[PDB]
């Protein structure tokens, strides 16, 4: 019982995190077997990221100018190659505490958790989702370049995100670790401007089944709902249209509680319209929309890592 | 910018995590240096757990029933002894990767993290505050006995929670490492009620230096007010009362926001007068109490752990 924002155990990543320094610039790296990824951005001094010719600024770079720090050691680069807004930089010596991973693309409504890192140490770990708009809404500060985002399934880490940007509106936008930005972002010193965001409906439904899970029932009614009614309050309150695919996803939460995807729906749109009249669910006077509904069976079914 | 609930990262506490089996209970064990510390309910078969007698279930227990577990290794269990609702085990083998640790007992209204185990293997990591009540709103299965919480300060890993037991609510009871429990909770087979809850002042106060850190001040008024009149409204709305060492433990951020204690004092009066009428604060349409005046400093300066 209970249901919390749930980060992953963060001891893998832990262990992959180093320091790269540049001239004056320090951020964050990731040491996998002999490569250390980083924020391109690293090369740069002030006039550089007017309109930075990476290809250009690279050239001018010596292995010698990278100080990669792995706690109190420091590692020898003996190669860089950039790819897209990724440095990559070869060190002679490869991380002995590599886990097994994979490098993924995550799609919006998608969530992971964030090692927030300084100076190549970890502050904290919280859960983010990728927004529709491809932001995340994480806590990030100067020098948290290059703090990564994953999943962890049984022993293996999917890294999906590396930090790079905060946008004036406070949000957040990176890279996955090929360097290809989530949205229509750049790493550059500029003001840049998110699309309109919109609610993730599955997951607010995959939240619903949460709290239902953990006895908190009291939003439930008699009503049905067809998928068509459904999309039409959806609409109006900024919701993802659910699809078919959506619904199928939601099968195992709404077979493990007895209540069907329409059923739920028919609540959403109770409280949509009537909003909660003082009352909470899973301690929330808003609907939640970060959390899967994978994320919700991870939970609620005690799924470890190894 | 942003702010999150934010967990210490894990990692010291995983290389700690161990399964204790004896007979058919398995659960989470702790083991630093040679000793393995697990709640004692481990010893009870069925029909012990209504009214064990945990002294006279120890005295017919030998080393060897104790099935210790480090991943696939298996530890030897050479002594057992009993404190409080502890079971401490000691093994012939020193956990090489044993943090420096301390044992501490928080107070009311102290944030910890979680990291939530089942057969000695993490599910994830949250944050938890210990309630006024002595109870916390954690997350937690059958099997997840065991479980601890912590804070990290640099490299050193405070200990002050085990996990033993879920209330009717849902909430959830433990212990300290010397396993004295929090609040009046026993370790037995019973619905135990938890108190009527109260609201961590301190913490909200806390968190509105947050929201004006990250921008967010348009609950901020133009008045002040004593520390009396402050507590006079508090303890109308089931707040904890405010004291001076609570207003000076929020001096630093008093001091960073540029806004007396007294000052935000009287802001969170006008929003417990009035109510937030449709408005958020840091996305949240309540009153946050579960972060710490240190938690906040951490979160917003970027404090890492080495
Ligand atoms: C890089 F080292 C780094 O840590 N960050 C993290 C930012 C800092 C504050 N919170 C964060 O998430 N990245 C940067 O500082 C970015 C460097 C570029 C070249 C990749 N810059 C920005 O995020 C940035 C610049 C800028 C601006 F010029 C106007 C408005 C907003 C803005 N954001
Ligand atoms: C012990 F191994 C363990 O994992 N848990 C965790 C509980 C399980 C469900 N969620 C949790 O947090 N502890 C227990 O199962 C407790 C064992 C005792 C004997 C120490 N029991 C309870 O937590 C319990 C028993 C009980 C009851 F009989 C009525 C109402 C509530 C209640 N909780
Ligand atoms: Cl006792
Ligand atoms: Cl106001
Ligand atoms: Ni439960
Ligand atoms: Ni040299
Ligand atoms: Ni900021
Ligand atoms: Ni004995
Ligand atoms: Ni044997």
């Amino acid at each position: 019982s209970g249901f919390r924002k749930m980060a992953f155990p963060s001891g893998k990543v832990e262990g992959c995190m180093v320091q790269v320094t540049c001239g004056t610039t320090t951020l964050n790296g990731l040491w996998l077997d002999d490569v250390v990824y980083c924020p391109r951005h690293v090369i740069c001094t002030s006039e550089d990221m007017l309109n930075p010719n990476y290809e250009d600024l690279l050239i001018r770079k010596s292995n010698h100018n990278f100080l990669v720090q792995a706690g109190n050691v420091q590692l020898r680069v003996i190669g860089h190659s950039m790819q897209n807004c990724v440095l990559k930089l070869k060190v002679d010596t490869a991380n002995p505490k590599t886990p097994k991973y994979k490098f993924v693309r995550i799609q919006p409504g998608q969530t992971f958790s964030v090692l927030a890192c300084y100076n190549g140490s970890p502050s904290g770990v919280y859960q983010c989702a990728m927004r529709p708009n491809f932001t995340i809404k994480g806590s990030f500060l100067n020098g948290s370049c290059g703090s990564v985002g994953f999943n962890i399934d049984y022993d293996c880490v999917s890294f999906c995100y590396m930090h790079h940007m905060e946008l004036p509106t406070g949000v957040h936008a990176g890279t996955d670790l090929e360097g290809n930005f989530y949205g229509p972002f750049v790493d550059r010193q500029t003001a840049q401007a998110a699309g309109t965001d919109t609610t993730i409906t599955v997951n607010v439904l995959a939240w619903l089944y949460a709290a239902v899970i953990n006895g908190d029932r009291w939003f439930l009614n008699r009503f049905t709902t067809t998928l068509n009614d459904f999309n039409l309050v959806a609409m109006k309150y900024n919701y993802e249209p659910l699809t078919q695919d959506h619904v199928d996803i939601l099968g195992p939460l709404s077979a493990q509680t007895g209540i069907a995807v329409l059923d739920m729906c028919a609540s959403l749109k109770e409280l949509l319209q009537n909003g909660m009249n003082g009352r909470t669910i899973l301690g929330s006077a808003l609907l939640e929309d970060e959390f899967t509904p994978f994320d919700v069976v991870r939970q609620c079914s005690g799924v470890t890592f190894q």
